């Protein structure tokens, strides 16, 4: 039996990208955050491909960090016998502003402006300084569990202090304002169904994998169609683009988890977070403003032998110093890990001797995930 993850879709493209993910993987099924955590908290095969239960999960992708009930309630119903999970992050992004409203001016979004749009507060093109652009807004965003959702919320929850009510950090766009949605905001389901929602009507905006919010990585830096996050018009700043390369200087900078934290699957994930705030990361003052991580969840033990090698194997290459992940990362409008990162990602999960190491013979030894559904 092949190796069954899927979760996030922002890294969905990524993951689906030939050699990304190495022998005995199957294809990555991109369902959102939510249910990738799910999959892999229950081995509920039917979060990943709804009507299918002959087949155990593996891993999942999620851009939501794993709560620490989710946590608690793995650790004690499950990790006694298939291992302790190991979470990490697996590459850098940007949270996109893609648009569809017509117009050469560039549509640079100040953060009070974005803050704004996002609570309703400004809901018309007109209220966007600059813009060139007049008639309503219509919000989209996502109606399910979502990692994006939770890396842009945590921005909002950072920098919108001039609102009336304020944004909590959530996967569930829908509950982030504690004043509400904006009026005629329009949920969609899927990276790919938000995009496809934001061009069924004009003057919709959302934030969006940097991956989906353009066709071509070009087109991140196309202000027509992907906003410009960061003017300052008393400053005579400009906004930039959500490309990759003005986020992976912020995405650089953030440190390892410190070693004694190290087995603690939460100190793996960095955050992103208000300023001055030990545990969270500043949002950077330079470069696009708006960035996170995406992660991994994996069990440290899988009962089956060939599985263990497997996903060993591929830790091999998504954090090798060679021969790795890092020119399709790229490809795919993401920031790859520094390599002290990477270094650091395969001491504790794959160097046999260490403790958290995958199928390590004494912690793994009889212990495991399944290899039989049931």
């Amino acid at each position: 039996m092949d190796i069954n993850g899927g979760g996030a879709t922002l890294p969905q493209a990524l993951y689906q990208t030939s050699g990304v993910l190495t022998a005995g993987f199957a294809q990555y099924i991109g369902v959102g955050s939510g249910n990738g955590k799910a999959a892999f908290l229950n081995n509920d095969y039917t979060k990943f491909q709804a009507g299918v239960t002959n087949k155990n999960v593996h891993w999942a992708g999620s851009d939501s960090k794993l709560s620490a009930t989710e946590l608690s309630t793995y650790a004690s119903a499950k990790q006694p016998t298939w291992g302790k999970l190991i979470q990490v992050p697996s590459v850098g992004t940007s949270v996109a502003i893609p648009f569809n409203k017509s117009g050469s001016a560039a549509v640079d979004l100040s953060v009070q402006e974005l803050c704004g749009v996002f609570s309703g507060r400004i809901n018309t093109w007109d209220g966007i300084s600059g813009s060139g652009r007049t008639g309503p807004i219509v919000v989209v965003y996502r109606s399910e569990s979502s990692g994006t959702t939770e890396l842009f919320t945590r921005f909002l929850n950072a920098k919108c202090n001039a609102e009336t009510g304020n944004f909590a950090v959530t996967t569930t766009f829908g509950t982030s304002f504690s004043g509400g949605l904006p009026a005629g905001a329009v949920a969609a389901t899927g990276s790919q169904g938000v995009m496809t929602a934001l061009a069924a009507g004009d003057g919709r905006i959302t934030y969006m994998s940097p991956d989906f919010a353009a066709p071509t990585l070009a087109g991140l830096d196309d202000a027509t169609k992907v906003a410009r996050v960061g003017k300052n018009v008393a400053t005579n700043t400009q906004g930039v683009s959500p490309a990759a390369a003005n986020v992976s200087a912020a995405i650089g900078a953030v440190p390892v988890p410190a070693a004694a934290d190290r087995s603690n699957p939460d100190a793996w994930v960095p955050v992103f977070g208000p300023d001055n705030t030990a545990g969270v990361q500043p949002y950077p003052t330079s470069g696009y403003p708006i960035l996170g991580f995406t992660n991994l969840i994996f069990s440290q033990c899988y009962a089956d032998a060939t599985q263990t090698t497997q996903v060993r194997d591929f830790f091999t290459k998504h954090y090798g110093a060679s021969n790795n992940n890092d020119a399709a990362i790229t490809a795919n409008a993401f920031v790859p890990l520094p390599t002290a990162w990477k270094a650091t990602v395969r001491a504790s999960f794959l160097t046999a001797s260490n403790a958290l190491s995958i199928g390590n013979t004494n912690v793994c030894n009889g212990i495991g995930r399944p290899l039989l559904e049931h």
